[PDB]
């Protein structure tokens, strides 16, 4: 089997991407944030504290003939941005782009933090990291991908995120029309539960490539590119007037700037992030200070190849017995 679903930016900055997902019988379609940096499939629901729901579409398990309470199971998750959610668990039929999993754990939110409430466009998350990170207790649950894997034509999924445009998540096949050149594969460590890999270096603009190992995670659920302070300083030093602002919470730059590209290494291959992808616009409405899309990972504890990086590539998440990651230009 295979699946193919379009993923759409939630706003004009590509802050996140939503993908329609069918849950239950008859289908209830919710728009979920596919997150390769976490491993819970959770939704706004009929159980979510009413004051914490503001425009989201909810899953109502009592209206699904295939929903079953997973008795005694609870979940609770905290994300890197400080947001959180928790609740109980149902199993139900879940379909993505025509690919169906029966008995998928669907984590129903009883509580969500303010950042989730305030984002009316995101009805929940669909985790695509390794199932060892799943938070369900006392019986840990599998991700949608883990459950689907045995049925797939090939044990893979691909992320093809757009810059200010829709893109695609495919399951079970590699669309050879969706990228240019060849795919370069690189080793993955699953020790922390992430799609963790080592970039071979970077360049700023038309500058020389610096060969240096940068361990980080491929994380579709993080907006920006978070890299070591040395790398980030070297980038922003090429932008007149750019500075790190503790008051704003990162590097800012004059909105009048033209940003240089940023290149990262995948083995001997190179992925180029155009400068425009690094512009996250005014820090506040009408400001002439703009927020940068490359930020320091110092104090996160991990480097993160978020959407800024991933949307410059066609990315293969290879879930074979020995997982690997592939990157191609597009």
């Amino acid at each position: 089997s295979t699946g193919s679903a379009t993923t759409t930016p939630i706003d004009s900055l590509d802050d996140a991407y939503i993908t329609p997902v069918q849950i239950g019988t008859p289908a209830q379609t919710l728009n979920l944030d596919f997150d390769t940096g976490s491993s819970d499939l959770w939704v706004f629901s009929s159980e979510t504290t009413a004051s914490e729901v503001d425009g989201q579409t909810i899953y109502t398990p009592s209206k699904s003939t295939t929903a079953k309470l997973l008795s005694g199971a609870t979940w609770s998750i905290s994300y890197g941005d400080g947001s959180s959610s928790s609740g109980d668990v149902y199993t139900d039929t879940v379909s993505v782009g025509g690919l169906t999993v029966t008995g998928q754990a669907v984590e129903s939110a009883k509580k969500v933090s303010s950042s989730f409430t305030e984002d009316s466009t995101i009805d929940g998350l669909l985790g695509l990291a390794f199932s060892t990170l799943n938070t369900v207790s006392p019986t840990q649950q599998k991700t949608f991908f883990d459950n689907a894997k045995a049925s797939l034509d090939s044990p893979v999924f691909t992320a093809d995120l757009g810059y200010h445009a829709p893109g695609t998540y495919n399951f079970g096949f590699i669309d050879t029309t969706a990228y240019t050149g060849s795919i370069t594969y690189t080793a993955v460590s699953t020790k922390q539960g992430f799609w963790e890999w080592t970039s071979t270096g970077y360049a700023v603009g038309s500058g020389t490539f610096k060969s240096t190992s940068i361990d980080g995670i491929a994380d579709t659920g993080t907006t920006l590119l978070y890299l070591p302070a040395t790398v980030v300083s070297a980038y922003w030093a090429q932008v007149s007037g750019a500075k790190s602002s503790s008051s704003v919470g990162g590097y800012v730059f004059p909105c009048s700037a033209t940003l240089p590209s940023f290149t990262f290494g995948v083995g001997s291959a190179r992925i180029v992030i155009p400068g425009d992808y690094i512009d996250f616009g005014p820090i506040s409405t009408g400001s002439s200070s703009c927020f940068g899309g490359i930020q320091s990972s110092a104090g996160i504890g991990i480097n993160i190849f978020g959407d800024v990086a991933l949307k410059a590539a066609f990315v293969v998440f290879n879930g074979a017995t020995t997982p690997t990651l592939g990157f191609a230009s597009k």
